[PDB]
């Protein structure tokens, strides 16, 4: 009977939508994605066969938003403004990349005839401490919202990937039940690997000899993979782990040259896509898009696995 109509702000490649669709909420829903990134939109449209609204969220009018007649807000705002450097200088609140998310809560939400009955926000841990969210929290509270938040990682529910993120769950009804995480069907890094990767993905020997020791290396059996970020395969450190197909448990070495013969390679875009929990039919392999472009979008996406469970909680007032 009841329906879920979502405005997918900062839709990107449709991580928030994917999360909902794979969850057990099982209420048919509609999605209206907003994003100015042409490449990201192309992937979204390719997979969801729906057009992305490119209206800039910095200045979008209340009227246009309300014309959508939606009752749900999904969003993962730009995360750049939220590091210790910017935040310790109190510059996050004035950061132009935060202008869109402040606009939505300052200028839109408090004036809607029908406030969204459910709101889901995803961002980096430091967002929780930002002046931006501090204000958003106050606004939500003043507008009669109940708010539950959590900082967690996919590994917490048995997914072999470290991506610690901050999640905000807001709605107009109080939460009767304690939030709960369930362990996902057991899986290893093995389960996400493509089985015939082109050699164009293996780490060049010259790169190995110069920065090989900086890589976080994993085998098909190792505990987890590191957080995949935008610049994966471009910048060595902190952008994601690489894979060794020779050892179930990568055994560390002392010299870079010792890595030369372990057939090291980057994870493919399709592999990251599977690790982030997108549907088997979902693909960033849009015609014309290079691996870099796909890596960038994927690096900026989400863990559909985690969000699926948190959304089921957010919407637990729609059952029984
Ligand atoms: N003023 C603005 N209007 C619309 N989108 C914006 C924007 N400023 C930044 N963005 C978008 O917000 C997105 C943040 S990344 C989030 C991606 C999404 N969660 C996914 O699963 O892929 C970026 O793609 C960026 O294009």
């Amino acid at each position: 009977q009841k329906q879920v109509n979502v405005i997918e702000f900062f839709s990107g490649i449709g991580g928030l939508r994917s999360s909902y669709e794979r969850s057990s909420i099982n209420i048919n829903a509609t999605f209206i994605p907003f994003d100015i990134n042409e490449i990201a939109n192309k992937i979204y449209s390719k997979n969801f066969k729906e057009e992305v609204q490119v209206k800039n969220l910095d200045s979008i009018s209340i009227k246009q938003i309300e014309s959508l007649n939606c009752n749900t807000w999904f969003m993962s705002p730009p995360c750049q403004p939220y590091n210790n450097s910017i935040m310790s200088k109190h510059k996050d609140i004035n950061d132009p990349r935060a202008k869109s998310v402040l606009h939505l809560y300052r200028d839109i939400l408090p004036y809607l005839i029908n406030k969204p009955k459910h709101i889901f926000i995803e961002n980096v841990p430091l967002f929780k401490e930002s002046l931006v969210f501090k204000e958003i929290y106050n606004i939500l509270i003043k507008n009669q919202y109940y708010i539950k938040d959590i900082i967690c990682s996919p590994i917490d529910i048995g997914i072999p990937n470290s991506r610690t993120r901050y999640y905000v769950m807001a709605r107009l009804t109080p939460f009767k039940n304690e939030i709960q995480l369930h362990q996902e069907k057991e899986s290893m890094i093995s389960n996400y690997l493509d089985n015939n990767v082109n050699e164009s993905y293996s780490i060049p020997s010259d790169l190995i000899l110069k920065k090989g020791m900086l890589f976080d290396i994993v085998g098909k059996d190792d505990k987890r993979t590191c957080c995949f970020t935008k610049s994966y395969t471009k910048i060595v450190e902190g952008t994601g782990s690489i894979y060794c197909p020779i050892e179930p448990h990568f055994i560390p070495v002392k010299k870079a040259e010792d890595l030369l013969n372990k057939n090291l390679r980057y994870f493919t875009p399709n592999e990251i896509k599977k690790i982030h929990g997108f549907s088997s039919n979902f693909t960033t392999q849009i015609d014309g898009l290079t691996d870099k472009q796909q890596y960038q979008c994927l690096g900026n996406s989400v863990s559909c696995f985690v969000i699926a469970q948190l959304m089921e909680y957010l919407f637990d007032d729609l059952k029984e």
